[PDB]
């Protein structure tokens, strides 16, 4: 029972601090999951380090980079984990992971609701 995650966690914010709060607590999610041994796909964790050599472009522009290439993983994924911290209902890539998964058939669920099966 390895388990095939698509991990979403909040991003975009105002204050660069809290963007990289973001990263490093769901890097520390992302390492729960992939210890349980699990395959995991943590967008923010790949997707942070490399945003940062796009300065040029705004965060608008950032999201749209990403969509096909986060919808590549949504497709080759068997559930979505979102990891939920405070704003993660106001997060674009949020609410589009959660529709397409739940569309789908998929199983959906919060962090702080299945933190459990990892440990």
């Amino acid at each position: 029972h390895m388990r095939k995650i698509f991990l979403a966690c909040p991003y975009s914010h105002a204050d660069a601090e809290v963007v990289e709060q973001r990263f490093r607590a769901c890097n520390e999610v992302a390492a729960t999951i992939v210890r349980a041994g699990h395959v995991v796909f943590s967008q923010v964790s790949m997707s942070h380090p490399i945003n940062l050599c796009l300065a040029e472009l705004d965060r608008a522009a950032i999201g749209r980079l990403w969509a096909p290439v986060d919808a590549f993983y949504m497709d080759h994924l068997e559930e979505l984990i979102v990891l939920d911290l405070p704003g993660w209902r106001d997060s674009a890539g949020i609410r589009r992971e959660m529709e397409f998964f739940e569309a789908g058939g998929q199983r959906v669920s919060l962090w702080s609701e299945v933190e459990h099966e990892f440990r």
